[PDB]
């Protein structure tokens, strides 16, 4: 339509049909809108009474929605109809394939029919002359619409054709579905049944279990209540239930029926009552199972006078021999599931702890079915699922543009990965795809559970229960198999990376000399249980995973395969007498797998379990590149008393590992001079960068910032990262946010590229709001960037998430780092990309200001005890970094960084200092006096342990931003402020200031002192620290309030105005805030003048139109306001910034 709002404009009018023409009349536009909007209403409740009767007189038309009856209109009167349709026409017959249908539809139509509608072709337009004016010709057409459509729409079925297909095709594919009650129920009624949340399921599981032999329910005859079910399905359950046209007897279950709104639960009832007044079926086998402890909602407390004393119970090795029953695809069907356990179909692997068998066992499976069918074409779609409150949407969405193209249907396995991060939406989505056989798009496309593919879910461990209903796979750790159940797989056995550590182990186990052998490449001889057993006694763990192992083997095989590599073996060879050092190699590469490949409130305890610091020993022997020398670091090498030399920790005497060497081989390692036992803090900048780029296989070595210092926990930090990402360990990172991590890893980038202005490290700041579809496209972009790297410079690339922690999509982290995949796809190994993740630490907040915090103003508008945003029991309000649970086989991963020296934290405000506000102009004295301010700011907020950030170095930098602007202000707002104190104060406060320690004290005022509630305790503290005026707390304080009656009087006045401390601080903090960018949060009681102080900044900050001669020199401010309700959707927000930044 189109709507000329001219005077005597009118309305044109255009319906996309061959044989109807264009509508067209003039007048006044607004009556003629009000008598086509009245047209179009009394046209819709025609429309909806006709569809109503269509869906009473047709049964089979009842599986469908509105939409879904649309696009089988449209789909099926096509020569070929698509495959999506077809999925959906399976639920009436079933295998329904293209000439069934061309057979329903032909066997659809009578000649009667198409000459009446030709005659209504040939009528329609004398009939449409006959009547002048709009509104009359489109009453004809509406109500010949409404009578004969099928002549309007010469492409689409009518519902009357439609649902005449529909029972058509519903006789081709026979023998019904007959179902009987269970006892206690009626036949005639609804049937109420009461039973509790984790008996719902299992129980309706009962109710058709009373009818085994009888294939399994659908969307039809089962419909899962959930809260946001519309009320169009669930009265579809209801029209298929109480009418008649079917040919069996069937169940109807409204499942969890108290999850329903209220306002669904009242239209259902109503129209329940309307379907049983006007005409429907007596034998209804409507089955209502609700939450029985959510009896007080709408559908229970209505219906409770059909309600049932007995809850139907079936045993639990009978639902699974029913389940396995109908999983049990037979032979001669080409199915996937010939691999899983002789035909099941669906499985489900799950284990207790992280890291053992689950995704080997899909890939596993995988691998049989390849070599069984004979082709490396079959395929394996892996769905991941991280969020929370599991959507079917999106498996329904990542199923849909795989197998509706009809191509290898008849092998393909689907693995299903459930994160430990999606804890409320598994019983339904499973019972819905493995039972129920759907997923269904109620406005789109039907999904059904073809049996003939391997739907395997994998979950790790109210739902155990739940679980146990199918034919489950338990995957077990590599100790729990050695007592209770060959658990080594065969490939990895068998595997290169597994086979030079058991090579070496064996031979060192029972006290063989490993003088000539180089591992002849090739398996030997083990056992995987002997190999198992070996793992197991030198890794260290008393119960391992099979990561653990994994990375214990790996560790050592690179360790090994460098030391193989070397000149020192060929060494030993021509020199006859070097023999001993491959068991010094053993068990020192034993030692520093017990550094790498080892770990070891209710709720941050297994979070906060670090119970290893970097403040322990770290003992790191390298190989170089393919250098003839090695790298000794972390530890010394001292002679003992029994004949040995034993390896020690530097600045202790504490023996790590006695006995690693005897003194033949240290004297050895002396005549070819090996840099052991060598100090890394009393050597030049030079040498250390030469150590390192030894060890760290750089050749010509340019060093990118000599600030940066090379203390020797730092060089064990870069060999420790280097080191991870060279055997292919993970690498995550807990540290905190004032640790030097991302200038660590910076400085190992920066250091390996060393001239290339090359791309290398990208920084990825990991957020709340961070999808996993950010985290997606930032790998394989960043691996695409990797590739292009590699190619040109043959350079590393790294990409660093940052707090990768702080979001709810840390498990796709996990998925990048665990098992290396990309939402599926399989990242590279010969690309050239190492991602390193770091994470914050899970500390609360303390006591005093947990209390400070909720009593804020007025409380938190969501309690403490409803808070959905949780750890545990824990609220995420009350932790000191907002972080969610790490996934666990990250857990055994992460290690600590070390918090921070004050040595390196003053040096680095000292660096902030003399950066931002260098020392162009300002002094050295003056600057060192402006870094002692900042240092001694930083140390009082650590000593008490309640500041949410930590408090960082990026808050200093704020801090002398702050400085900064006051002293590029500090000649008007001195002067000004000298106007001020002559005007209306004494002689004393008339003293000349100094414009940079009074910047100082400023920015102290604005930065630290504005926040804290214990003010005079901070004012004493940092009154120790400045220079002869500004010695006492008295002197800052009337300072800052100087300047705060200054910022007031420059604003226009006021009078009957409460104009008490709180609103100059306000306004203090408001301007200051506004000037620089810093966000600004203020938080009191409804009366606190903080809304006052909006409307005061606002006026006072325009820009030459100011009052004042003092605003006139500050900005202008136009402010655009967004009220934030509990109601409030993101999008509100970014259009606010968006228009902020449109003006
Ligand atoms: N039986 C085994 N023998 C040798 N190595 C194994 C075995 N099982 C697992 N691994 C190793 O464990 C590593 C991780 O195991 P996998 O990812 O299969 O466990 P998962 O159960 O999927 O872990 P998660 O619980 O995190 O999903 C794999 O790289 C694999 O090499
Ligand atoms: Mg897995």
């Amino acid at each position: 339509a189109k709507v000329y709002c001219c005077p005597d404009g009118g309305i044109f009018m255009n319906f996309g049909l061959e044989l109807l023409s264009q509508l067209t009349e003039k007048g006044d536009v607004i009556q003629l809108l009000g008598a086509l909007c009245r047209q179009m209403e009394d046209f819709l409740d025609n429309w909806k009474t006709v569809v109503a009767q269509k869906r009473a007189e047709h049964f089979y038309l009842n599986f469908y929605t509105a939409e879904q009856l649309v696009y089988l209109s449209s789909e099926l009167r096509k020569p070929r109809p698509s495959e999506a349709a077809l999925m959906m026409l399976s639920f009436i017959k079933g295998k329904c394939t293209v000439q069934d249908l061309v057979q329903a539809t032909s066997a659809c139509e009578s000649k009667a029919d198409r000459y009446c509608l030709r005659e209504v072709m040939k009528k329609l337009p004398q009939q449409l002359l006959s009547e002048p004016s709009l509104m009359g010709k489109l009453q004809v057409i509406m109500m010949q619409s409404l009578v004969y459509m099928s002549a309007f729409l010469p492409h689409c079925l009518d519902l009357d054709a439609l649902g005449r297909c529909l029972a058509h095709l519903a006789t081709m594919g026979g023998t019904p579905v007959e179902r009987p009650l269970p006892k206690g129920l009626q036949a005639g009624q609804p049937n109420l049944i009461l039973c509790g949340h984790s008996e719902v399921l299992p129980a309706a599981l009962a109710i058709y279990m009373q009818a085994p032999r009888q294939p399994l329910p659908t969307f039809d005859e089962v419909l899962l209540c959930t809260p946001a079910t519309t009320i169009e399905e669930v009265e579809l359950l209801l029209r298929r239930c109480l009418t008649s046209g079917s040919q069996g007897h069937k169940v109807y279950s409204l499942l969890f029926a108290d999850q329903l709104s209220y306002e669904v639960g009242c239209q259902a009832e109503e129209f329940f009552q309307s379907l049983c007044t006007r005409a429907h079926r007596e034998d209804y086998q409507l089955v209502i199972l609700c939450d029985a402890a959510r009896e007080h909602c709408y559908i229970p407390s209505t219906f409770s006078q059909y309600k049932v004393p007995l809850v139907p119970q079936a045993p639990l090795p009978n639902i699974q021999a029913y389940l396995q029953s109908h999983y049990q695809v037979p032979k001669r069907l080409l199915s996937a599931a010939t691999v899983f356990r002789d035909g099941l179909c669906v499985g489900i692997v799950t284990s207790e702890r992280a890291g053992v068998g689950k995704s080997l066992y899909v890939n596993t499976l995988h691998t049989k079915l390849k070599a069984k069918l004979r082709d490396e074409t079959v395929p394996l779609k892996i769905i991941r699922l991280t969020e929370p409150h599991l959507d079917e949407n999106q498996v329904l969405s990542a199923l849909l543009p795989f197998l509706k193209e009809k191509y290898q249907k008849m092998p393909v396995i689907f693995h299903i990965d459930i994160s430990t991060s999606v804890q409320t939406g598994i019983p339904i989505f499973l019972f819905k795809l493995l039972i129920l056989q759907y997923l269904m798009d109620i406005n789109g496309k039907i999904w059904r559970r073809s049996p003939g593919h391997l739907y395997l879910v994998e979950i790790p461990q109210p739902l155990f229960k739940f679980l146990d209903l199918f034919p489950k796979v338990t995957c077990r750790p590599p100790k729990e198999v050695i007592d209770m159940e060959p658990a080594m797989d065969p490939v990895e056995f068998c595997s290169e990376a597994f086979q030079r550590p058991y090579q070496y182990l064996k031979r060192f186990h029972q006290q063989q000399n490993l003088d000539t052998f180089q591992y002849e490449k090739g398996s030997v001889e083990g056992s995987p249980e002997e190999c198992l057993q070996h793992f197991l006694i030198y890794c260290g763990l008393i119960n391992p995973s099979w990561s653990e192992l994994r990375n214990f083997a790996w560790f050592l095989n690179c360790q090994l395969k460098d030391c193989e590599a070397s000149i020192f073996c060929k060494s030993a060879f021509t020199g006859d007498t070097l023999r001993g050092f491959k068991n010094f190699v053993v068990t020192f590469m034993i030692l520093m797998a017990r550094d790498f490949a080892t770990p070891t409130e209710e709720d941050l305890a297994p979070f906060s379990l670090r119970k290893r610091w970097e403040s322990e020993p770290h003992p790191y022997v390298f190989f170089n590149g393919d250098h003839m020398t090695m790298t000794f670091i972390g530890f010394h090498l001292e002679t003992n008393n029994n004949g040995y030399v034993d390896a020690i920790n530097p600045s202790n005497g504490k023996v790590i590992k006695k006995d690693v060497m005897t003194k033949e081989l240290f004297d050895g390692l002396r005549l070819q001079r090996v840099p052991f036992n060598i100090d890394f803090d009393n050597l030049p900048r030079y040498e250390k960068l030469e150590r390192l780029c030894l060890a760290l296989g750089i050749e010509w070595p340019i060093d990118p910032d000599e600030t940066y210092e090379l203390t020797t926990d730092n060089m064990l930090k870069i060999l420790a990262i280097e080191m991870r990402f060279r055997c292919g360990i993970p690498v995550i990172i807990m540290g905190e946010t004032g640790c030097g991590k991302t200038r660590l890893i910076k400085f190992l980038s920066d250091l390996k590229r060393g001239s290339v202005e090359a791309e290398t490290m990208k920084l990825v700041k990991v957020h709340g709001g961070t999808t996993p579809s950010m985290i997606y496209s930032k790998v394989k972009e960043a691996e695409r960037t990797a590739f292009s790297n590699k190619a040109q410079h043959k350079l590393d690339t790294i990409l660093f998430f940052d707090e990768a922690n702080t979001t709810e999509a840390v498990s796709c982290i996990k998925e990048i780092l665990c098992d290396r995949t990309v939402d599926g796809e399989h990242l590279h190994e010969d690309s050239g990309l190492h991602i390193i993740a770091a994470c914050n630490p899970y500390r609360k907040h303390s006591q005093e200001m947990i209390l400070r915090l909720e009593s804020a103003g007025l409380g938190y508008r969501v309690s403490a005890e409803e808070t959905a945003d949780r750890l545990g029991s824990i609220p995420l309000r009350q932790l000191v970094y907002r972080v969610h649970a790490l996934p666990p086989s990250l857990i055994p991963l992460v290690w600590d960084f070390g918090q921070l020296n004050d040595s390196a934290e003053k040096l680095y405000i000292q660096q902030i200092v003399q950066r931002l506000v260098d020392s162009v102009s300002v002094n050295p004295s003056e600057t060192c006096v402006i870094a002692d301010v900042l240092s001694a700011s930083q140390m009082f907020m650590r000593k008490r342990e309640n500041e949410c950030g930590f408090v960082s170095l990026r808050d200093v930098e704020r801090c002398v931003k702050v400085f900064r602007w006051f002293h590029d202000h500090s000649d008007m707002l001195l002067k000004e402020l000298d106007k001020f104190l002559h005007e209306s104060s004494d002689s004393t406060h008339t003293f000349e200031r100094d414009p940079v320690l009074w910047s100082l004290v400023m920015a102290i005022g604005v930065c630290y002192h504005a926040s804290l509630e214990e003010k005079a305790s901070y004012r004493t503290a940092i009154a120790r620290c400045f220079p002869k005026p500004y010695n006492s707390s008295r002197a800052i304080l009337d300072e800052v309030t100087h300047v705060q009656d200054l910022f007031l009087r420059g604003a226009p006045i006021r009078t009957n105005i409460a104009r008490n401390l709180a609103l100059k601080e306000n306004v203090f903090m408001m301007v200051i805030c506004i000037e620089l960018k810093i966000p600004l949060f203020l938080v009191g009681k409804p009366g606190s003048s903080k809304s006052l102080a909006k409307i005061i900044v606002a006026d006072a900050m325009q820009g030459q139109a100011a009052f004042s001669e003092l605003f006139r020199c500050l900005k202008q401010v136009h402010l655009v306001s967004f009220q934030c309700s509990p109601h409030s959707t993101p999008q509100g927000i970014i259009s606010t910034f968006k228009q902020c930044a449109r003006f």
